[PDB]
C-alpha cells in the first residue's frame, strides 16, 4: 500500500546505485545511539514562521514549500531580520515573515498571480540574492493563478478535499501545481520524489499542530524530502556511502546536472536512509515517522562539524513549465 510510489520506485534505484550505497551496519549503530537518548525532532518552528487566521496560514504554507529548494551559491545569500543574520531555509522563511510583517500580502492569491521579479528581488533583498530568483517569481506567479482559479483564492479547499489523507492532499497539489510535480528518470524507470509536496504537507500538520486544516490520520505514509542538507547528515553519520568520483565531485563543490544517474541515486538512497533508520530506531522501541526522522536529521545538519563533506549542488529545473 505505497500510494505515491515513492518507496517503490526509489528502492529500484538503491538496488542498482553504483555511486552510492548505504551501511547498514552504520545504520544499526546510529539507531542504537538515538534510541538510547530518545531524539526527538525539533517542534515546528514558532520564531521564524509567519502565523495568522486559519486561511491565510494555509495560503502561507502553500507558497513557503512552493519555493523551498536550491539556497547555495556565493556569494552566500544572507538575510537580515529581527536582528540576525540567517541564510538557506531559514533566510527563506525569515524573508516571508519579514514581507507579511510589512504588510506585503503574500497570502493573497491575486497579489501572488502577478508578483513581479522586482517585488521577489525586494522580498528576497539581503548579502547576494537568491538562486533562480526569476523561477520562484514563475513558481509563485502560477501558485497565485492556480489558487485564484481552482480554489477560490483558498488553500484550504484543496485541504479539505484531501479528507484528512496527507497522501491525498500530495496527489491533490502535484495534480494543480505543475512547479510540485517532483519526478525524475534512472535507467528508463521514473523515479517519484514530491519533495515539497511531502513538506508542505507535513508542515501543515506542524503549523496547525495536528488540528483543523493540519488533521491528517496516515502521516506515517510520507517519505523523508529528498533534497540536499539530509543526504549531508546522512553520509556525516556513515549511512550513506559515495563511490570515489562521487565523493570527490561533493568534496570540490562541482555541480551535479537534475536528474542525472548520480542525483537520483543520491536522493532515492536519502529516501530508503531515512526509511532503514525509521525500521531499526522502531525495532529498537522508538516509533518515529519517516518524516520526524528527516526532521530530526535536518536539524543535525544545522551543527556539522568543519570540514564534513559537503552538501551536493544540483540547480532545481523547471524547463517543463517554462
Amino acid at each position: 500500500g505505497d500510494r505515491l510510489g515513492v518507496l517503490t520506485t526509489t528502492r529500484r534505484v538503491v538496488e542498482q546505485a553504483q555511486a552510492v550505497w548505504i551501511d547498514h551496519d552504520a545504520v544499526a549503530q546510529i539507531a542504537e545511539a538515538f534510541a538510547a537518548r530518545q531524539v526527538t525532532p525539533p517542534t515546528w518552528n514558532r520564531e521564524l514562521h509567519w502565523s495568522d487566521g486559519r486561511e491565510a496560514l494555509a495560503n502561507y504554507i502553500l507558497v513557503l514549500d512552493a519555493v523551498n529548494f536550491c539556497f547555495w551559491g556565493e556569494p552566500r545569500w544572507r538575510i537580515e531580520y529581527a536582528g540576525a543574520v540567517y541564510d538557506g531555509y531559514w533566510a527563506l522563511a525569515a524573508s516571508l515573515k519579514r514581507a507579511l510583517e510589512q504588510g506585503v500580502p503574500l497570502t493573497d492569491a491575486s497579489y501572488l498571480a502577478e508578483i513581479t521579479r522586482d517585488d521577489v528581488a525586494t522580498i528576497f533583498a539581503g548579502e547576494g540574492e537568491i538562486p533562480l530568483l526569476d523561477e520562484r517569481a514563475r513558481i509563485l506567479r502560477e501558485t497565485g493563478s492556480v489558487l485564484a482559479e481552482r480554489f477560490a483564492g483558498r488553500f484550504s479547499d484543496a485541504i479539505a478535499a484531501a479528507g484528512r489523507s496527507a497522501v491525498a492532499l500530495v496527489d491533490i497539489v502535484t495534480n494543480a501545481f505543475p512547479s510540485f510535480r517532483d519526478v525524475a528518470t534512472y535507467r528508463g524507470e521514473q523515479v517519484r520524489f514530491y519533495k515539497r509536496a511531502q513538506i508542505l504537507v507535513s508542515d501543515l500538520y506542524g503549523a496547525f499542530d495536528g488540528s483543523d486544516l493540519g488533521a491528517f490520520d496516515d502521516l506515517g505514509e510520507l517519505t523523508a524530502f529528498a533534497d540536499y542538507k539530509v543526504p549531508q547528515v546522512l553520509h556525516h553519520l556513515g549511512i550513506l556511502r559515495y563511490a570515489p568520483a562521487l565523493h570527490d565531485r561533493l568534496a570540490r563543490r562541482e555541480e551535479i546536472p537534475a536528474g542525472s544517474p548520480e542525483e537520483v541515486e543520491i536522493r532515492a538512497a536519502t529516501i530508503w536512509g531515512v526509511e532503514e533508520l525509521r525500521r531499526a530506531l522502531a525495532s529498537r522501541g522508538h516509533a518515529l515517522d519517516a518524516y520526524q526522522v528527516d526532521w530530526l536529521l535536518w536539524d543535525e545538519g544545522q551543527r556539522l562539524p568543519a570540514g564534513t563533506l559537503p552538501y551536493h549542488r544540483t540547480r532545481t529545473i523547471f524547463y517543463l513549465e517554462h
